[PDB]
């Protein structure tokens, strides 16, 4: 039994001024380096306990002793997401309900089905760096984000974004980047009291108005129609739960589908950006991965199987969520009273902060190498420790989007891979922007077709 670290404190602010700072995940892994496995965090009428070690994570991932927090940044997301999947607490009704209707959509065997409508977004991302001109370049996370918004939009609810046909966004994602910024900015602020910030709490309500209004209305003309497209919208307003026998309200399906839509703009890619800077970076990796890419896809439109073939793309993949995990935190209670690890004595209610990025270079799991790129450390799965590699987060409250992520991000990086020859023509220096996600800005390359047709 040992008292913990602390970082540096700011009088009766404590450590609140430290999340100052456009970059805060990037700030509290310089603080694990400084302080340890384990440090204290305060601020006014809060005290959480932020875990970097693989030997203290797999005890907080013992979901008989530890449940799901809302952290801060979730209280302010739930505004606008509600009784989501997310934002939702796991003793909550609609947690439950919602999880037993849609675990069905999200199975490794749901993919079959999405496949079509994911390589039609593939194949547009695909045609437009076919026809840039030999001056231009790639915009890297603004392409990435194009696609995974339109993955989610056709797959989920029939919907086309149509990002390739636009330089300026949809008035639903106008709402929903200006409604996350709000709440990821809110966390360092004195107190929702100051009147300048009247302003920002305006616009919030404005925009959780309009997120609200266009997607009660896409329910609303979907039971209109009565039409059975086979996508998240029809699963949920069809589905019953096995348990309570009930189906999802009308309200519980728009903050699902405000949930799915922000999912699919804010995480998927960031790890596809990830990925094709650890490439660009790691020629002999490139390499590799084009060469599996070659060999697999043998026909102009990719089939399911041979998505599931691309191991080291795959590979590729673990190893980007392994260093820039773009979902970088989650949050844990004390269910009960509790020792943490022989040392730490918790009370029922006491938080956990998760630091994903931490957890995932403990040389102790990695060995002394963990700042490489090295696809090769996931080359066997079963060599990877319990709860060393948690970047989907624990349990029942693990990432449901999971298999729709990596399918999603292996066929359009197998794509890639396939279809171009890529240059680092800045010699791009990483710079890691922080939204409820990460995702590496001003990343840009240029492609060089190696003129494949589709
Ligand atoms: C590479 C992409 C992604 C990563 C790294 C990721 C990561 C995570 C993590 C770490 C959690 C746990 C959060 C917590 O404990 O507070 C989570 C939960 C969740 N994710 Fe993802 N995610 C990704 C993509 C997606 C996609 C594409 C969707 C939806 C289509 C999605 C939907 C969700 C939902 C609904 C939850 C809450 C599930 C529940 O608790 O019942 N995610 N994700
Ligand atoms: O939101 C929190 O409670 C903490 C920050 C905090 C604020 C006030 C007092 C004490 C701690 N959040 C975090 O530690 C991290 C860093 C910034 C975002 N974040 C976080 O966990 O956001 C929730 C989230 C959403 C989506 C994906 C991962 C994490
Ligand atoms: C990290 C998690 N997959 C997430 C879910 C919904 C909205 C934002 C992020």
């Amino acid at each position: 039994i040992k008292e913990m670290p602390q970082p540096k404190t700011f009088g009766e602010l404590k450590n609140l001024p430290l999340l100052n700072t456009d970059k805060p995940v990037q700030a509290l892994m310089k603080i694990a380096d400084e302080l340890g496995e384990i440090f204290k965090f305060e601020a006014p009428g809060r005290v959480t306990r932020y875990l970097s070690s693989q030997r203290l994570i797999k005890e907080a991932c013992d979901e008989s002793r530890f449940d799901k927090n809302l952290s801060q940044a979730l209280k302010f997301v739930r505004d606008f997401a509600g009784d989501g999947l997310f934002t939702s607490w796991t003793h909550e009704k609609n947690w439950k309900k919602a999880h037993n209707i849609l675990l069905p959509s999200f199975s490794q065997q749901a993919m079959k089905g999405y496949h079509a409508m994911m390589v039609d977004i593939a194949v547009q991302l695909v045609q437009k760096w076919e026809r840039l001109n030999a001056d231009e370049h790639i915009e890297v996370p603004e392409d990435m984000t194009r696609l995974t918004l339109d993955t989610i939009g056709l797959c989920g609810f029939n919907y086309r974004f149509n990002s390739f046909y636009r330089d300026q966004p949809h008035p639903f994602i106008t709402s929903m980047v200006r409604a996350l910024d709000e709440a990821m900015n809110k966390l360092q602020r004195a107190n929702p009291d100051d009147p300048a910030y009247d302003e920002n709490k305006r616009q919030f309500q404005e925009d959780i108005k309009v997120m609200n209004d266009l997607v009660d209305k896409i329910i609303a003309d979907r039971k209109a129609s009565g039409e059975q497209s086979d996508d998240l919208l029809t699963h949920m307003l069809n589905g019953k739960d096995p348990e309570t026998g009930e189906p999802l309200d009308d309200e519980n399906i728009r903050y699902q589908i405000i949930t799915f839509l922000i999912a699919g703009h804010e995480t998927t890619s960031g790890l596809l950006s990830f990925a094709l800077y650890f490439l660009v970076k790691n020629p002999h990796v490139l390499q590799k991965a084009a060469e599996e890419a070659a060999r697999v896809l043998v026909d102009p439109v990719p089939s399911y199987k041979q998505v599931k073939q691309l191991k080291y793309v795959g590979m590729v993949l673990n190893e980007a969520l392994r260093l820039w995990p773009t979902a970088p935190a989650f949050s844990l209670y004390a269910k009960e009273d509790t020792v943490l690890g022989g040392e730490y004595p918790l009370e029922k209610g006491d938080e956990l902060m998760v630091l994903i990025p931490q957890l995932h270079r403990d040389k102790t799991i990695w060995g002394d190498d963990v700042e490489e790129f090295r696809p090769e450390r996931f080359e066997n799965p079963s060599a990877i420790p319990q709860h060393a590699f948690k970047p989907f987060g624990n349990g029942q409250r693990a990432c449901i989007g999971q298999q729709f992520a990596l399918h999603e991000a292996t066929l359009v990086l197998g794509m890639m891979l396939k279809h171009f020859d890529f240059e680092d023509h800045t010699n791009y220096e990483l710079d890691i922007k922080e939204t409820l996600t990460l995702k590496p800005e001003g990343f840009v390359v240029k492609a060089k077709s190696k003129k494949i047709p589709l």
